[PDB]
C-alpha cells in the first residue's frame, strides 16, 4: 500500500493508520515536504540581544547557527563550514568577532561573508563560499527560519498576529529558564495531544487549577461567555478574539482561565511581580498560539512561555519550553524560578508519559484508527486535516 | 538469492545458512508467519487467580493483556484503546475493576465491551468499539495464545498432553520466583542449544549433577533402561513414555535424573518439602515437554519450570524462566530460594553465554553451514526441520 | 542518482558528496570492494612471539584469529567454527596447546586442521572441515592480512618497503601500550584528517612541539632543506628519500622533526633510552608509512607507533594506536609510560574531536563539496584519489 493509497482512503473523523506514526517512510517525508519547507519557530530574539551572540539548533538533518551581525540584523545561516563541511558552532549559545571554523580557521563574517581562508591558491573565489543563508523573519521578538530556498508566504501570519502580540513587549524580554526534553513518540502525537483537554481532568492536576477544562479553550460560534471575556480585553485595549488560518496552520485567541486564576500557578497569583508587556486587564488570561508544524504558545501578563516541536525520529519529538519574563525582573525578588516553572515542567512530563504510552498502543500491529471525540478533540481532527492536506499538496504536481 | 532459493536448497543435516540467524528480512517472516501464526505460551493461569487480576506481555509487535473476567474466565484482548490506540495496562501484572485507559478514561469491561466513553456524540456505536480478542487456551494450567484469526488445530496437543500435566496439579501452583533475561542471539539459535546436551559436559557443571547427558534425554526405538524407567513411572499412574507430535511442533516425555538425583538442585533432593501435583514414585525424574515456537518446559516432582521464548530482534531473544510450587508451600519453610532456583539461573547464564558467542562466529561472512552430529544433535535437527517445513506452508498458497 | 553517477562526476580538487561519508549503501561497497580486498594492517608480530599465542580481530563482520604455530610460523583464520560457527578464540589475546571451540569442543591444530570432533558418525570426514585460512603477510614484523580469496600484489610493497623497516628491527620490539579508541566519523573522514597539517597549528599544541607544520611532511621535486636531511641519514646508512607506489596506495619518507627535537615528547628527548632498531644520526627524525586503507605509521630511532583505521559503522571509526619499544627496555627504568605516550594520546583525542565535528557538518543536507587546499592537502587530494579510483575499479568489468 503505497502513500498515495492511504491518503487517498483517509476520513477526517479518525486518528492515522499506523504508519504515519511509526514508519521511517512518512518520517522521511514529513522532513521533506514539512518540516523542510515551512516556517518555523527557532529561539526568542532576546538569545540574540548581545553583539555577537549566536544560538544554533538542529532541524532534522539541518544543523543552523543563528546570529546578530555587525549591522544589528538577525541573520541565520548553515552551520557547515564551505571548506570540508565541519560545524563552525559547536555550543548551544555564545558571543564571538567572526565566525571561525574550528578545523582549518576559515573566517567568516557575521553576515556569512567568507573574509580569510588560508593558503588556498591564485584561482580560489572566496565570494562563490559565503555560508548559505537560511530565511529568518523576526515575529515581534521570536525568530522563525525556513529551510526551503522558496519559503511560503510569512507575511500574512505575521500580520494578523502582531496586534495580539506586541502587547507582550517580547523584544524586552529575557529567558528565565529553558526546558528540553525528549518524548518517545512521533511529532504528531505530541499535537495531537496539544490539541484536546480530553486528557486534562484525570492526568494534568496542576494544571488544571489554572486552565479550563472547556473544549472551546484548548480546542477550536462563540459562546456569551467566552464573548464577554474578549470584550473586556479588547475594551482595555487587548486583542483578544479568535483569528484562524484560512488553511488551517495557525490560531490565535485570548482565553478565560479558572475562576479567579491569573496565572500558571499552583496558587493561581501572578508568577512575576514585574509584568512582560502592557497586557490588560490582569484577568486577561492567556493568549494561545499555535503555528504549525514547530509550535504552540500561552502568553499571560506576567511572563510568557513558548513551546517547540522538533522531530528525532519516528518515534521521537524533542520538545523545547522557554519562559520569558521582563529583561529587568530579578529571580529571587520579582519571581521565583520553582513557583514560576513547577506546573508547566509538571504538565510536560505529564503529557509526555501519554504521548509515549500512547506510541506504544500504536505500535501494535492490532492498533487501527479510531474516531475523535467530536465535542472534545475537534482541535486534533483539525490539526490531522491541515498535516494531511499538506502532504497531499507536496506530493502532488 | 531469495527465501524460496535458500529454502530449496537447504540439507536436513546441516546448520542454517547465515541470514536465516542475522538478516531483518527473515526476522519479518518468521513474526509473520511463525510467532504471529501458531499458539503460544504465555504465563501460568495462578498469574490469574484473583478476581480483576491482569497479565500483560509482549510479543514481536504485538502488545497483550490477559484477564480473569467476572465470570471466572480467562480472556486475553490487544492492549490498544480502541479510541486512539494507547496502552491499557501498563503495569506487567495488577488488579482490576474496569479496564480504564489512561489517556481519556475509556472504560472497558473484563470481557472487553466498552462500556462507558466520554462525549462521543449521537452517532457513537460502542459496539463496534470493544477491546479485540485474542485466541486463548488453558493447557491444564498453562495459558496458550494466538494472535492469527484463524488459529491452528491446538485440541489435538491439548488432548495429548493432559494426562501427562494434570498429575502435576497446575491450577493448584503459584510462582515462586521468575527470572527474564536476554539472550543476544536469534530465536532460532536459543532453540537449536536447547535441543542438545552436545554442549552440556564442559558447559553446565551444575546441572549435569542431576541431568543425565544421554542424547536420548536432551534429544530424540526405545533404550532397556529408559523403558524400565517408563514402566516403573506408569505402574505407579503417572504417564511417561514418549508423545512426539506428527508434524514435530511438540514432544513429551518423562525420563530419569542422574544417579539417585530426584531434583535440579545442588544437592540432588527435592527443592520443595511440599510437593506440586501428585507424581509418584519420587524418582519419576523430568517430565520435559516442548512445543515450537514458545516454550519448553520441566515438571519434577516436587516443583515445576517453565520457559518462554519471545523474539525481540534477528540477534536478540527473551528468555522467561518460571518456578512453580504447590500454592501453599512456604519460602523459608518448605523450601529455599537459593536452593530452588540456583541451578537453572545458572544453568541460563550459561547458555546465554555460549548463544551469544555462537551468533558472534555466525555474524562473520565466513561462516557456512555445518554438520550436525547424527547422535548428539538430533533434536536440533528435528527442530530445524519444523522452522523449515513451517515456513515453506507459510510461503506457498 | 546511482554510485556510478557520483563516481562519474567527482572532480580531483574536491571533497567527497554527502553520501559518499554517510549512507549505509557506500558503506557496504567500502567494506565489499576495499576493506575486503586489499591488504591490511593487523598487529606487530611481536604479540605473537610465543609458543601457541594468539590474538584476534574483527574487520568490518569478519571475525580473525592469529596464531603462532608449532612450527613457528605465523598464520591466520577465520575465528568460526566449522561446526555450528561459534567464535573459537574468544579473548583479544592468549595462549593455547590447541584452538577448543567452547561450544562442543571440535578441537583444531594450530595450522587449523581439525583434529578431534566429538560423536559425528562414520561418514564425517574432518578434512572438509578445518578452519578456513586466512592470507597473511610478514611486514619485517608488522602483520597483514588480506580476506579476499585472491589478493593483490602485496610483494611490491614489501620489497620497496624492507629497506626502510629493516633498520627498526621490528622483530626485536615489545608493545609498550595500546590505545584503542572509537571517532564518531566515516573512515575516509579519518584518513583525509590524517593526511594533511592543515589543521595542526590550532588543534594540536602537544605535536607541534616535535612534528613540523611543513606540508612537505605530513603530506606529499624535493626542497633543499628536506634534500639535505635524506641525505644526512643516508649516509648513515639508513634509508630516507621519498617512495611512492604507482598507483598511490602507499608511501615512505624519513622526515626531519622540529628544530632540535629528537622524539615525540612533551621535551623534545627521546622517550625511551634504549632503542629500537639502529637508526642513525640520532636525529634521523620520522619515518612516516602509510598504507591505504588500514594504517599509517611514525617509526622513530627510539621507538615506533603503529596507527591501525578499521571501519565500524557509516559514521564510526575504530582507530588503535600501538607503541613498540625494544623488548628489552624496562618501564620506569629506560621509559616512563606517561613521558612515552601522552603526545599521541592528546594528539589523537585532538583528532577523534576534530573528525566528529567534521562529521555532524557533513550530515547536514545544506553540506555539498567544497575545494581542498592545494598548497596544505594536497595528501588529502591523493587519498580522495586513490579511493575513488579503487572503487571504480572494483564496481567495473
Ligand atoms: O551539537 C552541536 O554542536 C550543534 C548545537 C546544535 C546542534 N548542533
Ligand atoms: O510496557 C508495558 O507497559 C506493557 C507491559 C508488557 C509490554 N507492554
Ligand atoms: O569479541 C570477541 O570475543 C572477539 C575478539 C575480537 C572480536 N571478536
Ligand atoms: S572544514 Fe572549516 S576550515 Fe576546513
Ligand atoms: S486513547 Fe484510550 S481513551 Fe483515548
Ligand atoms: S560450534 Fe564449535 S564445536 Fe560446535
Ligand atoms: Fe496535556
Ligand atoms: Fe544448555
Ligand atoms: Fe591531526
Amino acid at each position: 500500500t503505497s502513500i498515495h493509497q492511504r491518503l487517498d482512503r483517509r476520513l477526517s473523523g479518525f486518528s492515522l493508520e499506523q504508519p504515519f506514526y511509526t514508519s521511517p517512510e512518512v518520517y522521511a517525508l514529513d522532513l521533506q515536504h514539512i518540516f523542510y519547507k515551512q516556517w518555523l519557530y527557532a529561539v526568542p530574539v532576546c538569545q540574540l540581544a548581545k553583539a555577537g551572540s549566536y544560538t544554533t539548533l538542529r532541524v532534522g538533518a539541518y544543523e543552523v547557527v543563528i546570529v546578530r551581525s555587525r549591522d544589528g540584523e538577525v541573520r541565520a545561516f548553515h552551520n557547515s563550514c564551505r571548506h570540508r563541511g565541519s560545524l563552525i558552532c559547536k555550543a548551544r549559545q555564545g558571543q564571538v568577532a567572526k565566525l571561525v571554523c574550528p578545523y582549518h580557521q576559515w573566517t567568516y563574517e557575521l553576515d556569512g561573508k567568507l573574509i580569510w581562508a588560508n593558503d588556498m591558491g591564485p584561482d580560489f573565489d572566496a565570494s562563490k563560499y559565503g555560508l548559505k543563508p537560511v530565511n529568518l523573519r523576526n515575529l515581534d521578538g521570536l525568530i522563525y527560519i525556513c529551510l526551503s530556498d522558496t519559503p511560503p508566504d510569512f507575511q500574512t501570519f505575521a500580520q494578523l498576529a502582531r496586534p495580539y502580540l506586541e502587547v507582550h513587549d517580547l523584544k524586552d524580554a529575557k529567558v528565565a529558564f529553558t526546558s528540553t526534553i525528549i518524548e518517545k513518540g512521533n511529532w504528531k502525537l505530541v499535537w495531537e495531544n496539544n490539541r484536546e483537554c480530553y486528557h486534562c481532568s484525570s492526568n494534568h492536576p496542576a494544571l488544571c487549577r489554572s486552565f479550563p477544562l472547556d473544549p472551546e479553550v484548548a480546542g477550536v460560534g462563540v459562546s456569551k461567555k467566552l464573548q464577554a471575556h474578549f470584550d473586556r480585553c479588547e475594551a482595555a485595549g487587548t486583542p483578544a478574539q479568535f483569528v484562524l488560518a484560512g488553511d488551517g496552520q495557525y490560531r490565535l485567541a485570548r482565553m478565560p482561565l479558572q475562576e479567579k486564576a491569573l496565572s500558571y500557578t499552583m496558587d493561581g497569583k501572578a508568577a512575576v511581580s514585574r509584568h512582560l508587556g502592557r497586557v490588560a486587564p490582569p484577568d486577561a488570561g492567556t493568549l494561545l498560539m499555535f503555528h504549525y508544524p514547530s509550535t504552540w504558545n500561552h502568553f499571560l501578563p506576567d511572563h510568557s512561555l513558548t513551546f517547540r516541536v522538533m522531530p528525532i525520529s519516528p518515534t521521537e519529538t524533542e520538545v523545547t519550553t522557554t519562559w520569558l519574563v521582563h529583561k529587568d525582573a530579578v529571580e529571587g525578588v520579582d519571581y521565583d524560578l520553582k513557583r514560576l516553572t513547577e506546573v508547566w515542567i509538571a504538565t510536560n512530563d505529564e503529557d509526555r508519559e501519554i504521548v509515549e504510552t500512547n506510541q506504544q498502543g500504536i505500535l501494535s500491529p492490532a492498533y487501527v484508527p479510531g474516531p475523535y471525540s467530536p465535542g472534545q478533540e475537534s482541535g486534533v481532527m483539525q490539526f490531522v486535516d491541515w498535516y494531511a492536506a499538506s502532504l497531499e499538496r507536496a506530493l502532488a504536481p
